[PDB]
């Protein structure tokens, strides 16, 4: 066999209260908080990339080679 | 066998209260807090990359070689 | 067998209160806090990369060689 | 067998309160706090890389050779 | 067998309160605090790398040779 | 007097504010005021006897979460005039 | 007098503020005020007897979480006039 | 008098503020005020007898978390006039 | 008088502030005010007998966490006028 | 008078501030005010008997964490007028 990223919970009782819980998080972005207050912002762009925002990216890939999760704000001019 | 990144919890009782819990986090971005207050910001860009924002990237990959999670703010001019 | 990054908890009682809990964190970015107050910022860019923001990257990879988690703010001009 | 990075907790009682807990952290960035107050910042860039921000990168890799977690602010001009 | 980086806790009682806890930290960056107050900063860059920010990198690798955790602020011009 | 002016630009913003009182803002936050979380009582044998005259009595297994803003917060409150 | 001016630019911002009182802001935060978390009591044998006259009595297994803002916060409050 | 001016630029910002009172800000923080966390009591045998006259009595297993802002915070408060 | 000026630049910022009072800011911090964490009492045998007249009595196993801001904070408070 | 000027640059910043009072800031810090952590009492045999008249009595196993800001902080407070 093989186990990878497994949450296993087992509970046994005879009388009373029993709570059994499993949780798994794989490739999760949780809780991104951002505040801009009274911000002055001035941009001049000529053929380039300017990124000033909020980007929250989550990616879970099985059997994937060469995966790019986030490519933000770039200039690609390959030949 | 093989176990990798496993949360195993086992509980047994006869009377009373029983709590059993498993949790797993794999490739998780949690709690990114950012404040910009009264920030003055001036950018001139000519063919380049300027990144001043918030980027939160989480990636979980199985069986993936050459994976790039985040490529932020770059100039790629390969030949 | 083989165990790698395993959280195992086992509890047994007869009467009363029993709490059993397992937790695992693998490739986790947690709690990134950033404040910019009254910051003046001036950038001139010509064909280069300027990164002044917040980047929080988490990557968990199984069976992946040559993985790059974060490549931030660079100039790549290979031949 | 083999154990690597394992948290094992075992508890046994007959009466009363029993708490059993396991925790594992592998490749975790936790608690990055940054404040810039009244900072003046001026940059001129021509074909280079300037990085002045916050970068928090966590990487957990199994079976991965040649892995780079963070490559921040560089110029690569190989031939 | 073999044990590497294992936290094992075992507790046994008959009556009363019992607490059993295991914790493991492997490749963890925890608690990076940085303050810049009233800092004046001026940079001119021509084809080089200037890094003045906060970089917090954590890497846990199993079965990985030649791994680089952080490569920050460099010029690579190999042939 | 508070004046702001922007003359002869391409893009121009002019903001002027006499007084300003900012408020409260919770962004991505979590508050817990008066919360009871995860209480577990196990009592194999319980006998309660109460003889009350004009008063306030609370017995047994009590899990009370209160959030009182502009008044008294009590469990048992026996006031007499 | 408070003046701001931006003349002859491409992009120009002019901000002027007489008075300013900033407020409170919680960003990605967590507050806990008056919280009871994870209480476990095990009592195999319990007998409670209460003889009350004009008063306030609280017995047993109590898990109380209170958040009182502008008043008294009590468990048992016996006030008499 | 407070003056700011930016003449003849490409990008120009002009900020002027007479008075300024900054506020409080929690960013990615955690507060705990009046919190009871993880209490475990084991009592195989318990007998409580209360004879109260005009007063305040609290007995047993008490887990109390209080957050009082502008008033008295008590467990048992017996005030008489 | 407070003056700031930026003439003949490419990028120019002009900030002028008469008075300034900065505030408090918690960034990535943790506060604990009035917290009871991890109390474990084991009592095989417990008998409580209370005879109260006009007073305040607290007995038993008490885990109290209080955060009082602008008032008295007590466990047992017996005030008389 | 407070003046700042930047003439004939490529990048120019001009900051001028009359008065300035900086505040408090906790960055990545941890505070503990009035905290009870890890108390363990084992009492095989306990008998409590209380006879109170107009006073304040606290007995038993007490774990109290208090944070009082602008008032008295007590366990037992018996004030009389």
């Amino acid at each position: 066999k093989t186990k990878q990223g497994v949450a296993e919970a087992a509970g046994k009782t005879k009388e009373g209260v029993l709570y059994v819980g499993s949780k798994t998080k794989e490739g999760v972005v949780h809780g991104v908080a951002t505040v801009a207050e009274k911000t002055k912002e001035q941009v001049t762009n000529v053929g380039g990339a300017v990124v000033t925002g909020v980007t929250a990216v989550a990616q879970k890939t099985v059997e994937g080679a060469g995966s790019i999760a986030a490519a933000t704000g770039f200039v690609k001019k390959d030949q």
